[PDB]
Formats: structure tokens, sequence, C-alpha cells
């Protein structure tokens, strides 16, 4: 199903987009709508996993308004977001 991904402050900028849709397989997990966002803004691959390709613990990634697992379902017409920390203190 497709879904939309909405990207905020600093990841929005490197992404150059606020709001990115992808469409995937109707077994996606949560992570697998994210290899999507990426493959779609890869200047985001940096900022959004670590060397070992795995989620950085201080990205704050959210389904419907929820914290999400990379493991958790997706189904069509969800709203992901993708917040980063803040830089001041
Ligand atoms: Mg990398
Ligand atoms: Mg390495």
């Amino acid at each position: 199903g497709s879904m939309e991904w909405k990207l905020f402050a600093d990841l929005a900028e490197v992404a150059g987009s606020r709001t990115v849709r992808v469409d995937v397989d109707g077994d996606a997990t949560v992570g697998d709508a994210l290899d999507a966002l990426v493959g779609a803004h890869p200047a985001l691959e940096s900022r959004v996993f670590g060397d070992d390709g795995e989620l950085y613990d201080h990205i704050n990634v959210l389904r419907n308004g929820e914290a999400a697992a990379l493991g958790e379902a997706t189904a069509a017409g969800d709203e992901l977001a993708l917040f980063p920390p803040v830089s001041g203190g």
C-alpha cells in the first residue's frame, strides 16, 4: 500500500522535502517503509542509519502518532514521521 513519511527539522532539510510518499508491499514493516524513504532520498542515509545499517537510537520514528518499532506492520494510508533530536542543550 501507499503511505507517507513526514520529515522535520534537520531531516526535512537534508531530504529537501517535508513529505514523501512511498509504495511498499502488503507485508511491509515500518523498517521496510523506512528503506523506501531512504531509497527515494539517499541524503537521509547517513542521518538515519549507523555504520551497522541500524536505525540510530536518537531518531524518533512514529506510525500514526505513536512510537513505532521497525518490526511493526504497516497499512495503506499510514502516516509515518521521522524526528531528529534537538541541537540545543
Ligand atoms: Mg551509511
Ligand atoms: Mg563499517
